């Protein structure tokens, strides 16, 4: 099973307990963005992350009681639309607005049972992917898919390291590829042991296909309430990009000296075959277009590694 | 019967009937339609060898100053990005794509890619989260059924084609539209199934191989490459790979008679065969520029991969 959350009075974490932490259900988020839930029906609002405020420039308690369609006129039917009522909860739809306070904000939502939840984070406004989806394509071997993957993934976005990781099957995973700025240790070859990321991580990973930690040494933001009023039960975020990381996995990049970290799932035969994982020794906060971007590499990755492992076997 | 390749028209080759239609060699055109211009180019020196009739118009320049110009000269930013990206040896699939801003002819899309030692140069016009959202839907569509429904309509909305279609080949390369998404008033093609040879099996190869064709006029004449055949080897110059490529005048003339101005279809490969195809049709002669096209082209991979998925869930 699970063990509850802290915040329910649950276990501290140990590498004793790796697989039992609820990572799903943190009840707070990372504070590059801000993050609401609200009901499906009435579109009223009934969570939101103590950071609201800056990202929405709203007085607190004008949120917590206002409707989407107020708040929201445009999306609030595209969205019940979108999403409606008995959808998964992998799917998402999202939007730009253009927000009196702030610029430009991606709004990104998804639906569990009778919640949407709603993220925003700062956004703005060529060629690349389509001459990468073409490379990937045309790599002669999954060897120098890996190397081609990885490289591309690079020059996107800018991380100081990029790696294929491949789950063998017993869940060891190994570095099959590798690319990098100069002067980093080198990753490649290595295979680390499965509880590096525990099972109740590579389930959730199958489902909802990329995650990231912005900054390894920010504080999580909580969500208030924390408890969901419809359930008086945790809210499931493990379809919200913007929920907080686990302290375990922030203490495991800290301590290889990782500022901000990615990574997108490869899933092939409906199981997790590996990872576009991403390294930056610094804080990084990937912008979501550049982001969408990487998912779409992850789906075409996922096909031609079936295509090239099949021209082996 | 499978019968090798004709020779083309223009090396003295038969004129194309019913009878032999497996036979007429439709990579090899000579010529190109006519909404966008076709260079050649040597891949090592980057002498410009065969340019298609109109390409003054699209470039703005004498033939004889286009020709007696290497592209390190004609295209200085975009000339080493093309050999880096376009290696000695590579496949003719891969292709390379940039947009330039010419002085005559606007923003012009650059496309690229290599046949042994040629580089062919298509020069074309160019111009929120609807990709994005596509695939999320795709992905959560429940059965093959609701995936080539939303995929119809989501294709039929990005684009406003009058009438797209999911054309699904049986295993004898009858075919059969199992989905589509249309204009009101024209009359539905669901269900129905066409003959094997309607897509004969030089076409079916080459649709294996590169993913995307298209007929943008169906009445408009095709444009001659000047000269016809590559100085290199005298001998034909393979267009397979170039969107630009004339469509055979026998199918022109299979889309003429259905009544439409305008064709485009985007491979489905599944396991290393033609699976299907997303067919679209417009009544109206009707260009799609290349970055709309590319949306077509992601989502054809996307439905390749939800197609296996799919159909994996069933047994
Ligand atoms: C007690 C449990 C422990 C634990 C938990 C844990 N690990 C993850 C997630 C990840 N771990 C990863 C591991 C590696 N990254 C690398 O670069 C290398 C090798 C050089 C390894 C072995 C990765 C890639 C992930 C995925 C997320 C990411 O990209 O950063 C989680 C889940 C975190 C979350 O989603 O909130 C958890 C709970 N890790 C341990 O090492 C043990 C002690
Ligand atoms: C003597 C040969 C004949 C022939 C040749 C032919 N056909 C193609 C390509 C296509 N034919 C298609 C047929 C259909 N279009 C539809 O909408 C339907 C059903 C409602 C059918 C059966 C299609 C879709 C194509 C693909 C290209 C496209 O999307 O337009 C070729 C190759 C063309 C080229 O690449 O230049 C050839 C030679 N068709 C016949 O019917 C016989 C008379």
């Amino acid at each position: 099973p699970f063990f509850p959350p802290l915040y329910l009075g649950g276990p501290e974490i140990t590498t004793e307990n790796c697989e039992r932490e609820p990572i799903h259900i943190p009840g707070s988020i990372q504070p590059h963005g801000a993050l609401l839930t609200a009901d499906g029906h009435s579109g009223e609002v009934l969570q939101m992350s103590l950071n609201a405020a800056t990202f929405l420039g709203q007085e607190p308690t004008v949120l917590r009681g206002q409707t989407l369609a107020a708040l929201l006129p445009e999306q609030w039917p595209a969205l019940q639309a979108a999403l409606p009522p008995g959808c998964p909860d992998a799917l998402q739809y999202r939007a730009t607005l253009d927000w009196p306070a702030a610029g430009h904000l991606s709004l990104t939502v998804h639906r569990v049972g009778e919640l949407l939840i709603l993220e925003f984070e700062p956004t703005e406004a060529p060629h690349a992917l389509r001459n990468a989806m073409f490379a990937l394509e045309s790599a002669p071997n999954l060897r120098a898919l890996a190397e081609v993957a990885t490289q591309t993934v690079r020059e996107l976005t800018g991380f100081d390291r990029v790696m294929l990781y491949k789950f063998a099957p017993d869940a060891t995973g190994e570095v099959i590829a590798e690319a990098r700025r100069e002067g980093l240790h080198a990753f490649l070859g290595h295979r680390f042991p499965a509880s590096d990321i525990p099972a109740q991580a590579r389930a959730l990973y199958t489902r909802h296909l990329l995650r990231l930690t912005a900054d390894t040494r920010a504080a999580a933001v909580p969500l208030d309430p924390v408890l969901n009023p419809q359930t008086n039960a945790p809210t499931p975020l493990g379809g919200a990009v913007l929920r907080a990381t686990s302290p375990m996995h922030m203490q495991y990049l800290r301590n290889m000296g990782v500022g901000s970290s990615l990574s997108v799932s490869v899933v092939v035969g409906g199981q997790l075959w590996g990872l576009i994982a991403c390294h930056h020794q610094t804080p990084y906060v990937l912008p979501p277009d550049l982001r969408t971007t990487l998912e779409y590499l992850g789906r075409l990755l996922s096909l031609q590694v079936q295509v090239k492992e099949a021209l082996e076997h």
